């Protein structure tokens, strides 16, 4: 039973692997730190992003489509399960353009009159980047993979954007959801080694009600994580987003590497600052 | 071959329609529900939730009342759990500032003094409540029909749906999970076409785990009994909750699970329960 | 399709309602505040009744039963389904005449040969107020049920005091008696509402094991109830009985409403102190 | 379906019921107080008694069956699965005639010799009033049980003494042998209940390991009893022995009742000190 | 028809017998484990265990050459998980208070310099030390007439057999549970017919079920490994515990779970294990 | 039967083993004190290591692996079950020459075209110590036995490398994988046993969710090892590797010897600093 291969013999193979052979891809984009502390995200990864209920998960990662769709044009795909296409095309819009395009009617009004709408849509969807899973209706687990996997090596995707792994749907006759989360993740993880798509997983926090909590600041402990610790494994970085809604900068936001496989480089990247008006999560200069 | 994974140059005339179509009918009990949600829109949907017995349907309720009154809109009022009497009965007592129920006395008095008349008619004079009326089972085209014959028969500006559990239809397909996510697109889309304001009440899921609802424990849209068809469906999503067993039980904090619109969520505000006036009555706290 | 009535068009059913629409009825005995938080128990209501484990229940419970029985006369359904009805019938004796005729074999002796068992048999049972399920041998739901039923409606029953509710013995051979519990509870409630009788229910307590608990004080919560939640629904008022016998005061019991749909006013309601002498729930003036 | 009785029919069979319904039967011996709290041991009734091993248990009960197999002529069975019949025999004979005949050769030699022996056996077990299990090889629940149910209808026995139940040895092949102690629990209080036989069951202490404990003092709470709290509900009386062997006073032992159905009275019943002597568990005068 | 439950009136020969047949061999490394035991009696069956690697065998090793050297007596050694020699290591270098296994440089050295000759007779010299040979599964009747030779045949007065857990026998039967109680028996039979003090060793669950063993946690009788048929054929159980990730990792709890004879249990007392010569010297502690 | 030797008949097999009898064996590199409590690894022996996820394991491991390959030249066989051979052989040449290849696009283009790649490569794998199994296509128990056996047996390992022990892939049909990594250690024992080569295997931590944990500190226990127990016991050295990732000093890690079978000598070890430039385990100074 031979599969055993000596060191030898395996200099080509080995040197093939060293060119080309990307450790520096996908650099986020609104604060440096992440990326040194792990060298940003690595195709066949599965990067995980997290805070307190309404703190900058999904506007951080909905910032990073962004980048990485436009200024850095790899495919994206979005798979935005608690949102229609419309909606979150809206948001991309209203960003790419710093503005608060959903709290405002007066603006859709205007550029949809004036005709700036066709205009922003072209300079964002133009070079066909974008690519999005259409329903809302709760999507089955090996349902919604399959689509995945067709974003990926159907329409070539370089970045796959699933918000919220909490929305399952799937075999429902097992006790505990846990053993879900867990499955799930394994299918994630296990179809983003494979095909070398970028996948950017966002899952909710464990509400603590023991001590303040999260929507206060209180930093996420990789205990804190929803779901039982499979993605704790499965998940090869963790960012977690912290901020004090009920404080004094409230759109002071911390960025915190709970995980980092590659690197092994974890702890406090940095901070970002919520500005209310762009509604984007620009680069900060701060220390507590 | 594909299957529904759309591209987003594809989606030109659909974002556009969607871009076209901002303050209107403002939340009574607490400032700050307005602040980060300014109000109800018409063809939006709102949900609201709470642990069993917390609340859900007093809230709903005074909303009724100030809507009704003050902003003279005309409201239809669906409560699958009570008789029309009953919910009669809140209203009356909630615009007289009286917790007609918990009084025997006072419900006597009333009726023998005459005061009952000149309250009925202060309150239902101007003809804009009307309510379904049964608490036999009711079905889900059944139920909307009577919904959109209010909106559009009636011509009511708000319809309260109080409790989307109580389905009662076409019996025969597994879990109720889809009941719940059909009714809600059924509600959505009725909703979205007729431009009425629909407030919507639903349950939670009991945790089990943990220390919950009634002991505090704020809700999470996960929380959300219905298998999240409705966290998604429906615009805006407010939840309540206070702590029973604790010093200040009636105490309850206000959290905007969702709010579509202004997508500005997270804490409202607080207000406490007045066990004499029963009014929800904003308060001053912070924890 | 029209059943859309209009308020206006009401205010005769409204006015009919309003009177002779009862909201406060039967009044438990043994701390008034019961009473101020639930202002009774109502027809058709379903009152749960629980502690830790040789606590006070049955003797609460069997409280409500003499009271109602007398005093206030209501015809009293007892299903008391884990003692013999003389044993049953031997405790309303005892406490209606305010002695623990029980634990007593000198007074027991004695009531029987100087004449005065039948004196209290009849000052007590004369009115035909009280009538028990028979048995010991388990019941089946809809066996018991059926018999509930007949006290409700052949016997004219007001209340329905059915002590414990873990003793199901019913269609054995479906997982977890956890959906037993609960699909017996449906029954109850539905029982109750539909025919209009006040049902009083017993239940017990999941064995907390992680921290100090019940007997030793600790208040209960919804959460320990057994029997998975289906009652923590179903049922109207939750009545928890709490008192620590290693104490100071074993004998004195906080009373706390966990649940009372009708008037929503929950908490501790107050306390109460056990007269060993007369077997009596008396009311205590008391504060932590 | 009818079954209900009313009240009123149930005179005679009350009547009956009252006279020769035994409130105070068999009461313990070597600390009135236990006696007060729980009124002795009532037929049908489970008695549960544990302490920190080698603490009082064992000497306790074995000194109960004595006092009721001897002075009190009532018959007696043993069921003490850790030892042979003729260890027990010999503890008994020691006991009685208060010396220590197992820790000491000496004795055992003389009075086998100078005839003593065949005098103390009589003297014993003269009224035949005892009756052991006999195997120590492993015993299966209905195994046990069947032999149980011999010594209650087969011999009379008005009390059978299990010394320890966590000896199970049943159906291998169901996780965590907590659901063991439990269905034993029930067929026990089950095969009490309708035999009419006083069951004193013998059990060991969860090890605290988490402050100081038992062996050092240390009360003993409703929650430390081995098993999951089946037995905690099953059993009617709960007895437990306290005492600090790395103290000041290692023979002076604390009884107190975690649990009695019957009365209700719980609480520290009193005390009582070893006799190293004697090897008894003498009465005691004493308050901490 | 009955069944096995027998009338005291009918023991009265047998407990005659058992009534009929003080101190003999006392442990070496904790006084007090004899306070409470007054030491092993011949025909009784000493039990020795604890956590996986916490000394149970080197407990027991002790034994043997304190037992073999001090007080003169036969020895009998069956470490059916080590090679003779290993063991004749081990009490070649406890005798000279070394730790000849953990040093390549003394071994070395004892044979250089000729010591190891030396040490060898000044300890195999009387013939008191005899053992089992082999690592080659052995079966129990296989053992037992082995184990009986050593007695009847070489003379023994003691008997170390090490793990009764491996049994190797009629494979066949389910749960092995039986084989350790079946072969205590015949041990404990044996033990008391030929009076041969015999010292076992057996295992304990893994509790898995809190904080275990190695990490302190008093052993209870239910924790013995194989069925509690051994808690009971046994006449002396002993149990060790020490906590190898706290501050005293070398200090050990002994405990008397059992003393048939005296029927004194509870802690014995503490001993601490000398790194250097590698022997259980008796503590002063308390806790 | 006679197959009982007697001491004094054993002196020269005794004079035999002492001489030429390994006791000290294959030092750990990274921190002397792991050699201070176990004396390094012995052929026959299952060597442990663990930690939380993503700290440290794999790379304990394979510095282990460099330093035994080389400097103390003995054939190494590999089994990285979740990285591909020329990722491996990748990490090993980096650590060779100091330089955290992996991490860094400019050092691998560079040694690529500079020829540093095949010096290094010789440099390395020339004397032909490096052997690893391939595939991470899910490999099978007895597969994978076949394929280390040949390592052994074959190419004359005198290390084995497991990486992962979770990683089963075999016989499914059959409950909870619990009976495979305790049947599968039970395999890998006796391989090493009987063959006599050094066995180190990798495995996981159960999920702790019930405190603050491992990533963040927090010493693990034997009871933490994933995998029911049958490792705790089969195995005879269990390293545990433990560090605080959200403190001030991530890369220091303190070295706990969970179990040392040979010298019994277990507990904190010592401690280790990761040096980032390196990427080297280097020994530490530190105390807490
Ligand atoms: N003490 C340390 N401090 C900081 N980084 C480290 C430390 N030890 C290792 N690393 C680096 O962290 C990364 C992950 O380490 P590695 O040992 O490969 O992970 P692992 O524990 O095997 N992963 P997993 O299988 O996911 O648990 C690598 O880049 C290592 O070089
Ligand atoms: N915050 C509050 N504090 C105290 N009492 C309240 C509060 N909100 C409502 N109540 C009262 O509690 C009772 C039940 O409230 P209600 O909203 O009718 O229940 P619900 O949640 O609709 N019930 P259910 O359908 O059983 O969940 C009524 O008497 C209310 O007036
Ligand atoms: N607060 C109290 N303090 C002291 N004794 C009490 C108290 N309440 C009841 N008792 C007595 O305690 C005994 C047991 O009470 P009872 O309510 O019958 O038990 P229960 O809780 O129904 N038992 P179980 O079904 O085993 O939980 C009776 O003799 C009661 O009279
Ligand atoms: N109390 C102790 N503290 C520290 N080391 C000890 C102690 N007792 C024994 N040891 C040493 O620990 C190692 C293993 O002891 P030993 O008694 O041989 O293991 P064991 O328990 O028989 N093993 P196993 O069969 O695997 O359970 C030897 O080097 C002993 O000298
Ligand atoms: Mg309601
Ligand atoms: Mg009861
Ligand atoms: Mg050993
Ligand atoms: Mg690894």
């Amino acid at each position: 039973p031979d599969g055993v291969v000596s060191a030898l013999s395996l200099r080509e193979r080995i040197r093939e692997h060293l060119s080309s052979e990307e450790s520096v891809g996908l650099l986020f984009s609104g604060c440096t730190g992440i990326n040194d502390k792990t060298l940003g995200a690595r195709g066949g990864e599965v990067i995980m992003v997290t805070s307190g209920s309404g703190m900058g998960k999904s506007t951080f990662v909905r910032q990073q489509a962004l980048q990485w769709g436009t200024a850095m044009g790899k495919k994206v795909g979005l798979a935005m399960l608690e949102e229609s296409v419309e909606e979150t095309a809206e948001d991309l819009i209203g960003l790419h353009n710093r503005v608060r395009l959903r709290q405002s009617d007066s603006l859709k009004r205007e550029i949809i009159e004036n005709g700036k709408f066709d205009q922003w849509f072209d300079e964002l969807f133009g070079n066909d980047t974008f690519h999005l899973y259409d329903s809302f209706a709760e999507a089955e687990t090996d349902r919604l993979l399959a689509k995945l996997a067709y974003m990926r090596s159907g329409l070539g995707c370089d970045v796959i954007i699933l918000d919220h792994i909490s929305i399952v749907v799937s075999a429902s006759g097992e006790s505990d959801e846990r053993k879900m989360i867990d499955n799930l993740m394994t299918k994630l993880k296990g179809f983003a080694k494979s095909t070398g798509v970028v996948l950017v997983v966002i899952c909710h926090l464990k509400n603590p009600d023991k001590g303040k909590a999260h929507e206060e600041g209180r930093p996420v402990s990789i205990t804190d994580l929803r779901g039982s610790g499979a993605l704790r494994q499965l998940s090869d970085t963790i960012i977690a987003l912290e901020r004090n809604q009920q404080g004094d900068m409230p759109n002071l936001v911390l960025v915190r590497i709970l995980k980092c496989r590659f690197t092994g480089d974890t702890g406090i990247a940095g901070y970002m600052e919520y500005n209310k008006e762009t509604g984007w999560l620009e680069p900060s200069s701060y220390s507590g």
